[PDB]
Order: structure tokens, then sequence, then C-alpha cells
């Protein structure tokens, strides 16, 4: 049953939901539902990326979430997603508009369980599971570390002895005069000091670890004729395969609602509390516990941990840094709740007050412990940071409902008026000078060094007053208008309020009666929808110059603090120096709404008595006046960035949708969803500031504009020198060699330059997929889920570092094991340019050699599960008992263009694990 | 229904409690409950101190509140009482044993309200009052205080033209020669610059207001065979008398409680979620009113704030002091849940698991704005100060119960476990050099001064296994016997368990055959018990040598900041400087449990088919082992405070309780409540440095041990000097004159010394007596509460600053009006001391002038209600409509002994208003 039946409605099942067994729902349907594309990396939370209906906006993305009907925009892993009864997606600006101002992204509705009349149930769920690393990078070992670094030695004519890192060759030439090793040697210590052996160390599975998922869920609900009532606890935890990171979830959900004075007055609530402790991972680990060679040891001679000495690389010990960032644990209480009153003055009038809370506390404690990793140090430095973060949202909803039945025409109007507030606020203090140098001495009160105040605050408020009308003729002619007038504080008064109209008709032609023949046809309905929406998702502070008294007190990188302070004195400090202002932003009175036109058309079919159901929708979205936060044009200076209506984003879509269910003569039970979906992202008008920068796309070489949102211009590799005379034939350009990427002429100048560039990235697949298989035999349940993505191209981070020698900000750094496979005459039959230690050719420029294939398909979720008979159970007095095992991202198939590995998450990011659990389910 | 039925057990009418509309319903029954004293200053928040038996302990005396089976300290005025059930309190160490290991302060429990079976019900209730200022203490206006001034000079023999106040004094002498005021003049302004203009100014009235309370409650219940429910929704607000000064509180509750497997199961919880945010008045702003003089004007000429020039004395505006502190608002998260299930594996078995969760955050931004008052100001020092507080308690309790109902025998076996973790934590930031001066610009990010950074944490745990036995004998004899092993972290190992046992008896003299043909004694019974309960409330790092880095970082008054920060190189400052470590005490191994040793007696009599009930008890309580924190011998530094076990208090005493309730023959019902109480406390073993040091009274003079807790050693005043005869007769003592205050010589020795002083202040009533009055005729409730204490003594600071002139820390500050009915040859029908200005009598010295007789009797809460007849309600559909009016606090009657006014709050605390309220209840 849709809750809009003239609009695009995507209804998800959670039965399939909960058999994934993840902690985030919306991260379970990340293929389930046609025109959405969910991205999870792969950490112990289930946090992800959500986009609807592609890309329609400039400023943020994130779809509007509704639970119980509260609008939120957080994310849905600190919330308990087992306990939910129903989900729907209102990809449809029509169908959607009438939930919220905010429905710009995409509406998606989320309702909770509720005690069904006149039955008393309870469900304990227990789950154990283990999560192992699959996609270890190949990373050089000792070996493979000297013998590469010989190759690049000989390749650039240089001794390979004079290497500087302990490395011993004994090699010599062949018949053809190409370089030939022997052999290689270590001295065992890397210093002068005796302190740092030489080892082969794999840092990989140094900082990687099999993860242990628990989940513990026990749910009641008591229905009646009064009332009814639900009440659900849940635990979870998840071990990442990251070491020393960690996400835990304490959960207790309280529903209840009460019919007082024979059905004319209902009172109910929904409440939620939830407790989430997590510990995450230091940003680019992967990336460190990559670049780090092997020949480091993981702990020094006098047992301190390992780091590199002499000429080694400046790389941090990945294994530190995570046992340092052990102790960085924070923790998060979600409060949502939610009470409503309705009265019914009469049959067909309803009134209905709502208020809604969320209350979000976050608390953390960050140290900064001093190390000495070799030659890597902090100079002693040892911190505290204490802070603390309050999120408070209330909404007030009045909404007032009519309903008619005359003749056969049935109408609904309904108006209401939506409050909205939100205020945020943070603060933290810091504090040096530690000597215990423990999670219990290190507090800001123990410190005895330079001390830290930060702290700040904001808001905003929502005003919405709509109004909705449905009109059905005949149970055949379906008609819908709404109307919004919206308003925001972040807006002048001027153009604080903007209307926005919405249409939709449908027509059922099943209920025609000029195919009343047509047996087979169960159903077919046609509908049609156009709307408007209003985008104002920005900064709160944008309409005013922002000018803000920076001291300097805030950590910076390099030093571009841009702080306030000056020794005017010339004193060399010593007290509080003199301080200022300094521009953030400048300020634009004429900001005002987003306009997202959505014009969507959809045919639902059902055959073979409601058996064969479809669904094939086309949308158009076109978002005119797009709050753009454009940049200074240079001469500007700082604060020049500002917040104007320049920008039109295009998309066009398809989304198909197919659902057949069968039984069997022998006793099995098929049922088969198939989805796929498409769609084409367009700029038309784009600020010239921000074409030029090309933060949007364009890398700052050529405009967006009339181009993909996302897409890169790069340079065209077409292959490698094999041969002088093919340097010599091919056009002149700097770095030109044998064995290094040549790159081609565009406009046929004769030099390559900067201007022979052509766009080479587009992150638009050209389909994306899913498949979900359920079969039902002799007690016997099993699911499968395959998730496919087809015609998508990827910018490979990992290659610009495994394919090439010293392509880094810094040399000497570990490479992948494919590098080994490099171009030389030894081995001509190869694609990867020849090792060099000079980039001469400057091949880190963006060009088509870092582009690959991202097209995959993988078992998201596969599962085998046995249901205890009736007999037994009821023998037992269980209502139901059933136990399954199932595998999460198990098995996947790519492209052979690609060379890495994991096309979901190509680059330094988490990984993602295979999941291997096991589950019970009690029905008491 | 007693859930004791054999101990000290008192049951609190919950009607009566929400009649006095109290945010708090444990200020509700201030005298209600006997041997139970309630002291509340009368501040907006429903905050006040619970004495249960009189003093037991020489640590907290907090009782330890139960709801809901959850155990706790925190006050009540931060929850909603007004969906209480029943209250019980369990005076008696055997009777509250069971409930906790921290009832060696009593035990209250409160049971919240959940839905009936079978039925479905609604309450809500409005009330808003207006609350007055009463004790307004009366202060000299411009002319009193010249006049007073002039007394005291033409006393002192010193020219009263010579005060360089701007009071000229047009004078002369009578025919006896005493001198004589014709007139006094003032300058039009009070200083040079003629900004200061000469005003009469009422500061008490300019700093009170008339202060408005609204309270709005709505509560829903639903009861069934499967299970029941409860949700209920509470708003309080309150404005204090004294400007600036607020609170208020959201609340919301929701019980429930499923029943599964044919009653076998059963899964219940209880939630509740406060938020209270509240401005709170500045510490002495009573005082600061008081001292300031009415001359000084509220406004400069400029408008700016006023404040003293010249040589008036430094009192700074209080007017300003609140209007500068209104931003001080500070916000409190109170989340108290609970979730139990029990299991019944046959008829007589019951086990129950329960987790109760209570979770406190206050976040607080304290702001510092320049000021500028005359010649008081801080320099224009602006700073922000945020701060955050969290409180996390678990508890886990495992209970095994067994029931049998073998012959005439009952017999009961209930063991349990019980688990519990509390973790406290705070941490907060300072910053300065502030330039707008606003709340909203006050951010530590916005300040660019000097940053402070604040943060500490502990805890504790406790552990504890209880066993429970009753047997009951023919439903006459009872027995009950319990054990309780207790331990807890703030011990050593050796010493971290301790048992404590407890034994009941209890005989019904109505069920024995011999006693038949009474048919007016419906019931007596005669209960004895004796039990011995732990106390362990210390300080958390008790048995730890504490050595802290007190870097110098946190404000201090007068400069004794104990700081650990020298400058040892002498340059002045400038960077951070060396710290070290300071000891804040010495550790002790040998500290173990206190143990209070209860004895109770009691008779419960009801007559007359159960009309006239009543109970009369004596208990004696003995606590031994106590740990107190005793200081440093004096020579041992800091750091020389230690617990230690060498306490020993003693408390006897009576209560007495009677109820008589009975209909009238023309249609009234009169219901009458009586209480009376009285205890007796005395001090056995005391260390010897805390003897010395006085900290628990003696003022440092005598032993406190053999006397009253609390009793204070001063001098004895025998009247005033009238004549210099009378002064040549007295005994010799230093500033002995005409019109001083004259000495008793104790010890005859013919001086006045340090040596005559005795035991002249005892803090313990006579006996504290109540009386609730409920009438009932035709259709009309009239409630009427009287408490009243008699025999108590007073100490009046009041006095000190209203009998005498310049008797304060500065001179020239403002007095009281009684001031001026001091004693002279004009006036010598008087007992006040003749006005003087300097202080050579050392009439500031504790003696029995200041002791007043503390008793009152006032009218607590007058209540006068409606109620709309049935059949009207019914007509309306309506199932209650009641209305009401009530005043609080409105009457009062006070011993002629004391002078001043208010004998509840006879010092410089928040005021008690009276409060005139109206409310409405509907049964919808
Ligand atoms: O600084 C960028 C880098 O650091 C992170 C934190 O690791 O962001 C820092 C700030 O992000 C905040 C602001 O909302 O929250 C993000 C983290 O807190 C969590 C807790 O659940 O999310 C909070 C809440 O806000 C979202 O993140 C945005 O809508 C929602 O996903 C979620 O519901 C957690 O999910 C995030 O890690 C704030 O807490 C930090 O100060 C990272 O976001 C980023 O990588
Ligand atoms: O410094 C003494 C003087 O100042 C007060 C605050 O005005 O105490 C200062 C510190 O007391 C703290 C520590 O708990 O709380 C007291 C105030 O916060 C409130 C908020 O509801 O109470 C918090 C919580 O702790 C109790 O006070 C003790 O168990 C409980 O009553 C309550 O549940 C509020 O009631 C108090 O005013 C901390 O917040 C302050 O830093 C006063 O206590 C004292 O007069
Ligand atoms: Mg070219
Ligand atoms: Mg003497």
């Amino acid at each position: 049953r849709k809750a809009d039946l003239t609009g695009a409605v995507s209804v998800v099942k959670v039965d399939e939901i909960q058999k994934q067994g993840e902690n985030n729902p919306v991260k379970a349907l990340q293929g389930r539902v046609p025109g959405m594309n969910i991205t999870a990396d792969g950490n112990p939370s289930g946090s992800a990326t959500v986009r609807i209906r592609g890309i329609g906006t400039l400023n943020n993305n994130d779809p509007l979430y509704i639970i119980d009907g509260v609008p939120t925009k957080a994310g849905m892993h600190e919330l308990n997603g087992n306990d939910i009864e129903s989900i729907q997606v209102l990809k449809d600006a029509a169908s959607a508009s009438i939930y919220g101002s905010r429905a710009a992204n995409g509406v998606i509705i989320i309702t909770t369980k509720q005690g069904k009349k006149g039955q008393i149930k309870i469900n304990f769920d227990a789950s154990v599971s283990a999560s192992m690393y699959q996609s270890k990078m190949n990373v050089l070992n000792t070996e493979q570390y000297g013998r590469a670094m010989w190759q690049a030695y000989v390749n650039d004519g240089e001794n390979p002895n004079g290497n500087a890192l302990g490395y011993a060759y004994n090699w010599g030439y062949n018949a053809d005069g190409n370089p030939v090793l022997y052999g290689m040697t270590l001295s065992k210590y890397l210093d002068s000091k005796n302190t740092m052996p030489v080892a082969d160390t794999d840092w990989f599975d140094e900082i990687t670890r099999t993860g242990v998922i628990q989940q513990y869920n026990l749910s009641v609900s008591n229905g009646s004729e009064k009332g009814s009532s639900f009440f659900s606890l849940g635990y979870y935890k998840n071990l990442g395969v990251i070491k020393d990171t960690d996400f835990d979830r304490f959960s207790a959900r309280m529903n209840s609602d009460y019919k007082l004075i024979d059905d004319i007055l209902t009172i109910g609530q929904h409440f939620t509390l939830n407790r989430t402790s997590e510990v995450q991972a230091p940003g680019g680990i992967i990336e460190t516990a990559l670049d780090i060679p092997s020949a480091i040891p993981v702990y020094a001679s006098d047992g301190s941990w390992g780091g590199p000495v002499g000429g080694w690389p400046d790389r941090r010990n990945p294994r530190a840094v995570l046992e340092y960032n052990k102790d960085n644990r924070y923790t998060y209480w979600r409060m949502f709740g939610d009470a409503y009153v309705n009265l019914t003055p009469f049959k067909g009038f309803n009134l209905r007050s709502t208020f809604g809370l969320d209350y979000a506390n976050k608390q953390a404690r960050y140290f900064t412990y001093p190390y000495q990793e070799g030659t890597q140090t902090n100079n002693g430095k040892s911190a505290v940071e204490a802070k603390q973060e309050h999120w408070t949202k209330w909404m007030w909803n009045a909404i007032a409902t009519y309903q008619l039945e005359v003749g056969k025409h049935r109408g609904d109007v309904m108006i209401g008026m939506e409050l909205n507030r939100e205020d945020d606020s943070h603060f933290s203090g810091y504090k040096e000078d530690f000597s215990i140098l423990t999670p219990d001495y290190m507090w800001p009160d123990a410190g005895s060094g330079t001390a830290q105040a930060y702290g700040a605050g904001e808001g905003y408020s929502l005003v919405s007053f709509f109004g909705k009308m449905n009109y059905s003729y005949a149970d055949r002619y379906l008609l819908s208008l709404t109307l919004r007038r919206d308003g925001s504080s972040r807006f002048g008064k001027n153009h604080r309020y903007a209307t926005f109209p919405s249409v939709s008709l449908g027509w059922r032609i099943t209920q025609e009666n000029f195919m009343k023949e047509l047996t087979w046809l169960d159903d077919l309905k046609l509908r049609a929808s156009w709307g408007q929406t209003g985008n104002q998702e920005i900064s709160n502070l944008a309409r005013y110059t922002i000018y803000a008294p920076n001291y300097g007190t805030t950590d910076s990188f390099g030093g571009q603090s841009y702080g306030t302070a000056y020794d005017i004195t010339g004193s060399n400090g010593g007290g509080v120096l003199p301080s200022g202002f300094k521009r953030n932003q400048i300020g634009n009175d004429n900001i005002k709404w987003e306009t997202t036109t959505q014009t969507n058309v959809g045919i639902d079919f059902s055959l073979f008595k409601q058996s064969l159901y479809g669904s094939l929708e086309y949308y158009y979205k076109k978002a005119t006046d797009i709050l753009t936060e454009m940049a200074g044009v240079g001469v500007l200076g700082e604060g020049g960035s500002r917040w104007i209506n320049s920008g039109a984003m295009k998309n066009q879509g398809f989304e198909f949708n197919l659902g057949y269910r069968n039984k069997t003569a022998f006793g099995l039970t098929y049922d088969l969803n198939g989805n796929i979906s498409t769609y084409r992202n367009e700029i038309l008008e784009l600020p010239e500031t921000v074409a030029a920068n090309g933060k949007f796309g364009g890398n700052g070489v050529k405009s967006v504009v009339g181009h993909t949102y996302g897409a890169q211009v790069g340079y065209i590799a077409d292959g490698i020198f094999k041969s002088q005379d093919e340097v010599d034939n091919h056009a002149t350009q700097e770095g030109a060699a044998v064995g290094r990427i040549r790159y081609r002429d565009i406009d046929h100048n004769g030099v390559i330059d900067e201007r022979d560039q052509n766009w080479i990235y587009d992150p638009t697949p050209s389909f994306s997929y899913g498949l979900n298989i359920y079969l039902e035999y002799k007690n016997f349940d099993l699911t499968m889920f395959w998730q496919g993505v087809q015609g998508v191209d990827i910018i490979s981070d990992v290659k610009k570092k495994s394919d090439f020698w010293s392509a880094s900000n810094v040399g000497f750094l570990n490479k992948g094991t494919r590098l080994l496979n490099a171009w030389s005459p030894t081995n001509p039959n190869s694609d990867i340019p020849a090792l060099t230690r000079s980039d001469t050719n400057n091949e880190q420029r963006v060009s088509t050699y870092f582009v690959e294939n991202g097209s995959f398909l993988k078992l998201r979720n596969i599962q085998l599960g046995y249901t205890v008979p009736a007999v037994i159970s009821k023998k037992m007095r269980m209502d139901r008992l059933r136990f399954y095992c199932s595998a999460q991202n198990l098995l996947t198939i790519k492209s052979k263009n690609f060379t890495g590995e994991d096309p979901e998450n190509p680059n330094f990011s988490y990984p993602i694990p295979v999941n291997i659990t096991f589950g019970l389910n009690i029905g008491f």
C-alpha cells in the first residue's frame, strides 16, 4: 500500500532488509531501490552517503529522512533499524513536497513497529559474525623492494650501490647488454646505532585483524481496542578489521498510542534513546601503511616502536599510530521523541497536533601522546582535547484534514502549518604538558602547559504552510494538487518566503470497461506528475558579511592559520598580543530559494493474478537559482566567497523494477526481484569563478558547464615508448624517453603542452542493477542478492603508487607488487612504464592511465536458513524458532581493465570486509 | 498497605501532596512525615535538604531515594512529581536495608503511576500562581540612615559634621545635656563630578518582583489483561521573587508492562526524560542589597549603573549584579530509565532481572561583563566560561523469590545480587578579552585573551549480596531476618566487604483470642526491630595519598590559590613556568564501613471501625566507626586531612502519628491528621583535631564531644550598661562603657576573657508538629495544613547588622529600621545597645544576644475547591471537572523573642514568598 498512489514511490521489503544483518537499514538497501545510490566505505559504523535521482544540486545532497512523521537529516547508523515495519522512498518532488520543505534531494519514510490490535508478541534476535579482510593490497617485500630499486637505478643509468639504504647488489650484464640482477644483501641494522634491525614486515597484516560483530535485539508488542504499545531493546557491537577501531550502540525504543472518548480522541508517542561509543581509524591509515616500506620493523631493538632511520622515507608507524589512537573514543547520545494528539469532531474531520524533538549530545576526549619513531617525532608533545557538542531540533505540526465520499467522488482536503527550529553548539578545551601520559591522568586540570578554549554556536528556523487536495473519480481518475509556502531564517525579509506548486494525474487503464476480456492483465496504471520544490541547505550565516576575531588559537597545517595576532611592539611574545578581525565572507541580501522542477512519468503493471508486477519510470529534474558559494575572483582576497543563485542542474533518468513470485508443483516458492536504473547529469549554468577554479569538475582547465558533474579533464596516454624510434616519431614533449608514457597530441601542433587535454573522466555509470532471489522449500529459506554497476569510470589513486616508482610527494616509498611487471628490454610484453627515480616525463599529471573501468557485480548478501517445524515449536511452546547462516560481500566479479581490487572502494579509504554471520530468531 | 508490615514505615497520601502544587514532591511533605526535617530556602527550584531521624553521621546525610526500584541520591526538583501514585518512607534500618546498601540515612520509596487494569483514563491539570515577597527586611532610608549616623557620632563624642558623607546636621543640646537632632540636609550629588545624585532608593523593592508560576500536566493511562501503559507530559515554570532568576522544566514519562506466556513471563519498563533550564541568584544577593545604603541611586546621571563614590562603602549594585547575572543560564538533561524482566517457573518461584540507568547532562555558559559602579570596577574584565558535566549511573539487580503457604505458616525467602557503577566527569573552557560584550558574541572562539582549560573525572562501584526471610504464623506472629554483604571500590581489598544483619519481630494483639469482646479496638500491633546498616558516603579517592599538579589556573579569592608555578629564572613570566605537585590528602588503607545500629519499637492502633488510627514509635540510632575526614594537626601542613573511623553518633527519638476521619449528619466529612516528633542528638567520640578545630560545633573553644551536633559555645549577654555605676560594679572588661553589652563572668575571676564562654546554641527543636484538616461538604473540599516547630534556637546574622552600628567588615553600611530604637539617655527603655562607630567592646563575638527563639507555626498550604456535580460532568461527557484556589505560606505566627522575620529562614538566603494559586483539573 503506497501512501501517495500517484507518484514515484518505492516500497522496500523490510524482511529482506533485516536478513543482511546490517546496523544501518539504509546501508542494507544499497541497490534495492531504483534511482538510489548508497556508498559505504566499510567502517564499523553504518555511515553511508545517499544520492537520490543523481546529483540535483550543488549544495548538500543528503536526503530528508522521516521517522514517525518527524523529519531529520542525521545518519541512521546511530539509530536502531531492526524495529522498522515499513520503508517508503519518495523520489518525486510532487509526492515528497507535502512531507516537508527539505524534499529537494528526496524523502525517505521510515515507520517504526507498533503493537498489532488483538495480539501480543515478542521477538528475540541474536547474531554473531566474523569479518575478514579481503582487499589486502599487495605490496613489495624487502627482496621485491630491493629488486624494484635496483631496476629503477639501472634504468636511470645510476649506480644501484649508491642507494645508501643498506642494499648491496651483485649484478652484471647479459649478452644483449641489458642489466641483470644476480643477488642482493642487506645490512643487519638500518642505522649506525644498531637500534633498528632489518626485517620483513607485512604492514597490512600487522594493522588488520579479524573483527567480531555481535547483535542482540529483544522487542515486545501488545495491541488492544483501547490502545497499543511496543518496547524494544537493542545492542550492537562491531570491531573493525583495522586494529583499535570499534563501534557499539545501545538502543531503547518505546512506542504507544491510546484511544479515548469513543475513538474521538487519540494520543500517541514514539520515543527512542541511543548511545553509540566509537573509536575511529586515523585519517589516511591505509595510505600510511602502504607508504611505509616493509624493511622497517614493528619494534626496535629496545622494544620501542619502530621507525625509519637514516635515508628511509619519513613515514610514521601505522601500528604505533593505531595504538596511540585507541584512546580517541567518542560517545554520542541520540534522543528522538515525538508526541501527537488527534481529534475527530465528526466522521470526516481530523485535527492533529504533533511535537517532535531530536537532541544529540557528543562528548570526545582526544589524546596526543609523545612519540619517537626513529627520525619521526613530535618533540615530546603530549596534549588533551575535551570536546562537547550539542544539537537540538524541535518541530511543531498542526494538520487539519477533511474527507468526503459523495457519490462516486472521493475528496480529501488537508491543510498544515509546520514550524522547525534547530540550534547547534560546541565547545572544547585544550591542555598540554602531561607527565604520566595515560588516559586516567590526562585531564585538563592535571595539565601544566598552555590551555586553549574553542566555542561556537549557530542555528536556523523554518516555517511552512502547505495544502493538499486529492480527488478520485470512479476509483479510476486520480488528481492531486499541492501548494507550499516556505520561509527560512537564512534569507532576508524580502526573499524570506517562496511558493511551490505540484500537480499529479493518474489513470487506471485496467478499470476501463473496454478491456474486460484482458483477464491476464490484472492491473495497469499510467501516472504523471509535475512539481516544484525549494532548496535552502546552505550556511546559516550566508547573507551576512562575516568578520571574525581569529586570534590564531586553532591548529593549522603548514602555518596558514590566517590568524589575527601580531607582535607590533617586537618583544618576541611573552603576553597577549594585540588582535583584530578578518573577513570570512561577503554577505548577499538577494539570495532566495533554489527551485527544483521535477517531471515524472510512471507505468505500473501487474499480470497473472498479481504474480508478475513491475513499474517503469522516467524522470526529468531541472534545478535553477541554485545557491552556490562562489569563490573570490582572485584580487578580492579573503572573504571573497559569497552565495549566489547562479546554478543550473539537469538530470534525465530511467528506472525499471520487476517482480515475479510463484510456487512449484513439488513445493518450492521462488520470488525474483529485478531492478535497473540509469541517469544522465548535466550542468547548464555556473558562476565564472566556480568554473575557473573547477571545484565541480574540469580540474581548473576547462569549464564544466555543458558536461556531467564531477567530470575531469586530463591527458590521453597512447601507450608507452618501446624504442628510441617511437620517441623520435612522436611529437616532442618534456621528459620523453624509452619506457615513458606517450601523450596524444589532440590539437596536432607538434608539441605536448597544457592545451593537450580533454574530458577523460565521467563519474556516471551506464546502468546500476540488482537482483534478489528468495527460495522456500521444506522449511529452508535461501536469500541471494546481487548488485552490479556497469559503465562507470573510476580514478585510481592506488595506481599512482603501484604502476610507478617515485611518483609520490617523497621517494623510496613502498609500492605495489605489480610494479615488478614493468616494461624493460628483458620483458617487452608489458604496458606498465619502465621504472625511474626522476619524474622527468611528469607522469603524475591527470591522464587516461589512471582512469579504469569501475564496472562490477558482487553478491551483497547470501543467507541460508532453517525454520523449526510448527509442531516442534508448539511442543516447546515457541511460536517461531529459526536459525540462519549468511555471507556478506563474499564474492565479486570485476572487469579485466581494473588493475586494482574492490571496485566499489578503489581508494585508500576504509576497506570492505567479508562477513560470515550465524544468527537465531526466537518468537516466545 | 505497607511494603514491610514490621518496621517503621511512613505512608504519604499523594492526594494531599499534589494539593499544595509544589514542583518538588519532597518539599510538599515538609512536615507530613514524623522524624523527617525538610529545609527549603525558597528558590524557584524545588531543591531542599532532607534529614531523616536527625543527624546520624558526620558525612553526607542525603537519604537514598528509590523510584521504580532504582536507587539514587539526586534531588527530586529535576523530576516530575505529579505522576506519583504512592510514597513510602523507610526510617528503620531493618526495613530499609533490603532496598540498598546506602540506607544509613533512610530510604524513600517513590512509585510512579501505572495503567490500572480494565480501564483507560486521562487527567489534565492547569495551574497559575502569583508569588509575592513577604519577608521584606526593613532597612533605613536616607533620613533614617542620617539620623542613625548622627546618633552614633554624638554617642561616640565625635563631631557629626565630620562624617564627610554630604550630611549637614543642625542639632543642639536639651536641658539635661543629651544631644538632640533638629534637622539634616544633604548635598545634591555625592561626588565632585556631579554624576551620582542623592536619592531614596528601596533596594529590596528594586531587586524584588511578583513572580509568576505556571504548571501544565497531561497524563494518560490504559490497562489490559495482557499489559498496561502510561504516558505523561508535564511543563513547569517558576519566576523567582528576586529579579533575573527563574527555573523551568519539561518532563516526559513513559511506563509500560507486558505479560506473555500465560502470565509466566513479564517485561516492564519505566522511563522519564527531564529538561530543566535555570538562572540562579548570585551568592549573597540579599546581603549585598541590605549592605548598600539607600542613598545610592539605581542609575547615574548619564544613565549608567549607579555605584558608591567618595567615602561611601564599597558595595556593588544589586540591581546591576542581577542584570549582569541574567545570562548565567544552565541547562540540565535528566535520564531516568529502568527495564525489568520477571519469570515464574512455577506458582511460588519468581526471578527478576532489572537494569536501571541514570544519565545527567549539565551545560552552562557563565559571562563576566565589565562593570564600573562608581569606585567599584573590575578593570574592564570580560570573560566567558563554558562548562559541561556528565553523570552516569547504571545498576543491575538479580532477585530470586520463593513463597510458601503451608498450613498456617507463610514463608517468603528472597535472595539478591546488586551491582552499581557511577562515573562522573566535567570539563570547562575559559576565554577573555571580548569587545561586543553580548551573549551572542561571547564565545571562546571569539575571544582574544588568555584561555584556560579545566577537567576532572571520578567514579565508584558497589556490590551487594542480600537475603531476606519472612515467616508468618496464624497471621499473628511475624518474623523477619535479613543479611547483607556489601563491598565498595572506595576501600582496600582487605576491608572491602562488610556484613550487616537485621531482625524484626511483630505481634498482632488484636488477633489474640483473649480480647474478642473488645469490639472498639479494631486492630493493635506491637513491633520491634534491631538492624545494622553500612555507610560509605565519602570521597572516592579516600584511601590514596593524593598528589596533584595544581599549576594555578583556578580562580581563587585572596590569592591563596596554593598553585605550583614559580618563576625560578626570574624573568617576570612570559611563558610556561616550571611546575610540580602538591599533596592534597594522606591516604589510609585501614578505612572500613561505618556501622549504624538502629533499634525501633512501634505500636500501631486502629479503633472505632478503622476510623481513629495511629502509631507511636521510639527509635535509638548508634553510629560507630564513622568515616570522618580529620584535618592536619597543624604542623603536618597541607594534605594532613585523612579519613578515619573515629566517630560516634547517638540519636534518641519519639514519633506519634494520629488520624481521625468521620462523616456528619448533615453531610460533612472531616479528616484530621496530626503528627508530632522529637529527637535528641549526641556526639560520643571524635578525633582530637576535629574537636579542636570545631567543624562540628564548639567554635574551636570547647570539644563538642558529649553535646549535640552543631551546638555553639559563646558568651552570655546580661543586658547592657545603663549607667557608669553599673560599669564600675561589673567585672572589668575591654571596651566596657555606657550602653555597651555586659558579659557574664562564668568563672567569677573578676575579668572577662576567652574563658568566659559556655554552650549557648543548641540546634535541636523541642518538638516538630503538623496538622492536616480536610473538609468535604456539598462538592466543596477545603484543605488546611499547619506546620509548627517548638523549642529551637537560631543564630541570627541579620541581627548582627540590625542591632548594631558598624558591626560588619566595613563601616557606614545600611542597617535595619529597629536600629533606630537603640538605648540612649533620651530613650532609656530599650535593650538594643547604644550606637557607636568603634567596636571597642567587641560585640561581634558569639554570644546569647544573637541567639533567638526559632519556634514558629505557619499555614503551609490552604486550598478551597469546587467539584462539578456528576450530572453536569456527564452532560459535558467529562468524567471529572474541578477548580481550586490555594494559598501557600499565607500566614505564620512567631515568638515575641524573635526580633527578625521568617523564623524558618532567618538568614540572608533566598526568601520564602506567599503563593496565590488558581488551578483546574479535567478528567476527559
Ligand atoms: O573534519 C572532517 C572529518 O572529521 C569528521 C569526524 O570524524 O567530521 C568532524 C565533525 O563532524 C561532526 C558534525 O556533525 O559529526 C561527524 C561525526 O560525528 C557522527 C556521529 O554519529 O555523525 C554525527 C552526525 O552528523 C553527520 O555526520 C552529518 O550529517 C551525520 O552522518 C551524523 O548523523 C559521525 O557519523 C561522524 O563521524 C562532528 O561530530 C565532528 O566534529 C568526519 O565527519 C570527517 O571525516
Ligand atoms: O559552590 C557551592 C554553591 O554553588 C552550587 C551551585 O549553585 O554548587 C556548585 C556545584 O554544585 C553542582 C555539583 O553537583 O551542582 C549543584 C547545582 O547544580 C544542580 C542542577 O540541577 O544540581 C545538580 C545535581 O547535583 C546536586 O546538586 C547534588 O546531588 C543535586 O541536587 C542535583 O541533582 C542544582 O540543583 C544545583 O544548584 C555543580 O552543578 C556546581 O558546579 C550550589 O550547590 C551551592 O550552593
Ligand atoms: Mg598539442
Ligand atoms: Mg572570667
